[PDB]
């Protein structure tokens, strides 16, 4: 239903910018 540990992965740890 949710994927933050994903993000716990991306987006906050890993990103583009």
């Amino acid at each position: 239903e949710m994927r933050l540990s994903a993000f716990f992965r991306q987006f906050i740890l890993q990103r583009k910018k």
